[PDB]
């Protein structure tokens, strides 16, 4: 009769009303819900006390917050209102670099994870520049190229940079539609030797994520909250005892 | 003439004016009691001072607070607007999994507590499917099967599984009218040695759980906070000594 | 000429103006007294600096706030807005216990520090109980019985329960109208070797407890804060020196 | 050219603007000012900035905050808007005590400081009752009595009580206008080896106490704040170099 | 590229619009520099988003807030609206002192740092008081006398008391315009070996100091907190790089 | 799937929607990504709960907040909205000190790293100045030199300064609009060996440094905070997966 819960949460799209494909949102730190209700109040006056006799609700709401330390890029389509794009590994055989190249100067390629960088010299019979002559910066992960130097010949300034990039995934900016996912919280409450218990909210509307540091300082995991609202879902049965919003289930 | 109040709740719901059955609220941490009054004041002006000279009320209300740690059906009825809905254990025989299934893939089952799970094959000659390609993930009380692996000759897609389920208590979210509640506070003050204290509040109507964090963080039990106000109640005598929002009787 | 004081505050409660009985209020563990003032301000403008030149007082206010740690009866009706209630010890014959009762049922009596209970079966033939057959849960301090079992021929289901019941003080809630009391703070400073002071307040309009935790938490007594303010008294004489809200008397 | 100030201050109240008598207003912890001044803005907007040009002040005042930490009298006087009342020693020699009085009660004498007191017994032949019968709570600091016993032949219940009360001084509440004190601050700098420094405020009209806690808690004075205006004196030249709001001399 | 700077600050008055001599402002602790900006910002609607597209600025505002620990007349004036008066030395003959005096009255003289006191006494016959019978307060700093006998045959009341007084600088309240002062920063930035650091403000509008406790607890010497707006100067180029708020300049 | 992010942040500033040439911000403390989201909901009211039934967004917004801790001219041009003025080294032949100067005035030289500073005397012979009658404050830093003294022969007041200065790099207050710049932010992600990521914010609007402390206290490095709006980019796919407002890229 003791609650101390740990547990993990599955989550469900909804489209169009149709159910979707449950995946787990992976590791969650903390989960709260809160609820409010709005009451109009009635005071008799035959006392003299002119006080609070009687009073009934008239709103009902649900709200859920939940924690999450995943930046895994399915995670990263659900909380920031992004779809994500899958690019497959290739190469780049003509890409034409900045002119007016010297010795300092960083070149930003357009992909990343680079490897087997060529640089071909533009003239009537291509000569590749020795790789002594640059270096990879971030090991080539960020796409930088420094110039370390020239050769006193100064070769044709535009440049012909051809390589490797590999796969990558990527998530837009506010790219999609207010997501809506039914939720699963299935936990273990310790207090009582692990019992299970399981939590179902049927419709669910996110908020985007609130704040992301993408540097922190101390000790503490990056974490992702988010707020939503639990819709009322109109197909459930209105006398049924589950009702509409969302129920509870504890095995004993 | 000192108070240290430890002590048990007594809960009565009130339907329709008939009183109910009395039912222990158990673990309770914090129980607090706040009266408000609005007054109407007189200021007279002979003496140059333009102060206060009288003051009458004209409101009176009162609210309680209480903070109990038990997550028990009953009581989830009380604070979530809920009725309780009680399943009694049963079996499954012909429940239809979700076809275009592949090894990873993980099936959500209607149920709870499943137990000696059957995956009877499609065929006009039927094979239950060998136990080893097949796992339970946590015990089965949350009812999700894992699979594990697929014979090369790759069997009908469909499946058709039979299992037990175990019996459950539910309860739904906002499937209740406001609860209204008459209060029995048995406590005993130990600063006096243990001396006996009653209080007791006639007519109570509850408000909502504000919170109710599910994974909890730390070494605190997990609360359940829940905000009432104590109405006036109509049947007791006017003129009665006892008053018409509550009591407290302390043996001397 | 410095204050570090501890004393004891009496009360007198004022009805239709004529001076009632003074009481010790008992422990107190603060005392506050705090003055308002409204002022209306003229300024000139021959300086071009626009700033203020003259304020005189319009308001006149006067509040004291008072911690007291006794919850005596007494004390109880002049901070609950009750009147105190006092039952006689007495006996019971013929209560009427509730039907279709059986093993683990509790029943709640009437009247609290129940003694020499005796429950009579209903039949031609009076057979009272075996009192190994019920148990008295909090040595019927709270009125309450469980069942602890039932003959195999069980008896006439509806009971008559007759007991003792020992004398009681109650308080109603807000069964009172506005108390008005004086106040006589006597204390002694310490700082200078025990002087004495005495503040007289002569008419005080209190408000009621905010808050009253009836299940504390901690190593602090419960403490009970009651709000007051200083009224004007038109009946003492307004030329006299003094005055009409409030004095001090400090021997030397 | 550093400043920690330790020093007295003097206070002169005006009356009808003729000077009044400095006095030492004792004990005192803190002393703060703070200057406000109301500007009026003008901005340019040729620049396409839209940005601050120009400003002058309209506005022009200050206040004052000091915590002394004596509870005289003569400070009470000025900080409770009260005027001092002394009442010298003295006899009583006729006083009634209230009727149908019995063991336990407390009389309350009109006079504080009681010593030799005496009750003559009301009858045809004068008995002073035997001292054994009270006692003198509070060694009479609080003018009460107690009974401890009366004969069994119950002597006249209407008393006679003579005694002696000694001089006491006493301040009303409110009793007096708003005073106007001319402040010098007469304060030594450490920082400096002990230089002299002088503050001159010509007019200021003081704020009533807030806050007085009469039963203290922990190991501090109490304090009494009080907060003033310094207003603008008309009677000093325009033209000079003191100002008419207040001036800061030191030696150097 | 590191910044910790400490260094001073030059102070020169803007009289008229004519530069003023540069003075030092002594000990400063803190200085800070905030802009402000107000925008007007226009959204686009053709993506459904209804979201922020556009913003151009229209305001632009800079404080700057110095908090400096030197209580010299020269700051005093600036931070005051001062103006600083100086009082030579010199010696005064035929001071009357205030008549009816008696033992243990204090009198005050009109100038402070006294030395040399003689009280002549009054009557055809001049005959100078003794010494022993007057004490000097606070050494004469603050110009305090104290009776401590007077000769049994009493002498004619009233006195003439002549003496030596020395030289004092005194600041009025409120008593110049608001100060425009142009503001150098000249700094050592040690994150860099001690560079140098120039910080120029051509206009600077002040605000009067907000709090100057005059008796200080703890170990903290006394600070002078000052506000004050940088305003836009219209002499300077509008064209140039130089702006016309401020400037930075670090030599490199 | 955790993140604990360090990395280096590259600016591309916005000409006239020209692409800029990216440059390294230097050390940057903390960088923060907030999601703001307007919602117009629709509550249907069939069940009686007058509950929230639909939500759609009506507003979408993105805030950036950076921590830079260098204090770099480019930095400046960029948070001060001012633009770099580069001044460089020179010699001064013929400038005029102020006149009527005596021993202990501080002059002031337009000019900062002043070295080789020779001041000739006014005559028809001319006659540099001994260096031993003046000094070099700060090392000539701040272009600052103080008189020791004169020769008893006063020579002609007026003054010809000639010497050498170094070249010094300059920022104005508000003399550039509104900058508007392209983020990349290069991070390594330690919770997963260091694994790479990649976020792109296409267009930011920054808001001016809001404080700069130029006497710091403690031992904290000066903290430049610089917030700003992610405004919506008109030029990239309006059905493109990468979305308007900012992309990330995870490697996996």
């Amino acid at each position: 009769t003791y609650f101390y819960g740990q547990g993990e949460i599955d989550a469900a799209p909804i489209v169009n009303g149709v159910l979707g494909k449950w995946r787990w949102i992976q590791d969650v730190s903390a989960m709260s819900i809160q609820l409010a209700v709005e009451k109009v109040e009635h005071k008799e006056s035959y006392s003299g006390q002119k006080a609070l006799v009687r009073s009934f609700p008239i709103g009902k709401t649900a709200t859920v917050n939940i924690t999450l330390h995943s930046i895994g890029p399915d995670n990263l389509a659900l909380t920031l209102y992004g779809k994500v794009v899958a690019k497959a590994a290739g190469s780049v055989t003509g890409e034409v670099l900045p002119a007016d190249l010297v010795a300092g100067d960083v070149i930003r390629l357009a992909n990343f994870g680079v490897s087997e960088l060529v640089i071909t010299d533009s003239a009537s019979s291509p000569a590749p520049l020795d790789p002594q002559y640059y270096a990879l910066r971030a090991d080539g992960a960020y796409g930088e190229v420094q110039l370390l130097g020239l050769p006193t010949p100064a070769p044709t300034q535009p440049f012909k940079a051809a390589y490797e990039y590999a796969a990558t995934k990527q998530v837009g900016m506010f790219t999609a539609p207010q997501p809506t996912v039914a939720l699963r919280y299935k936990g273990i409450n310790l207090a009582e030797g692990g019992a299970p218990v399981i939590v179902e909210l049927y419709k669910v509307a996110t908020d985007p994520l609130q704040e992301l540091a993408l540097i922190s300082d101390g000790n503490t995991v990056a974490g992702m909250q988010i707020s939503g609202g639990i819709l009322l879902d109109t197909s459930k049965p209105d006398t049924g005892d589950l009702g509409r919003f969302g129920r509870i289930i504890q095995l004993g």
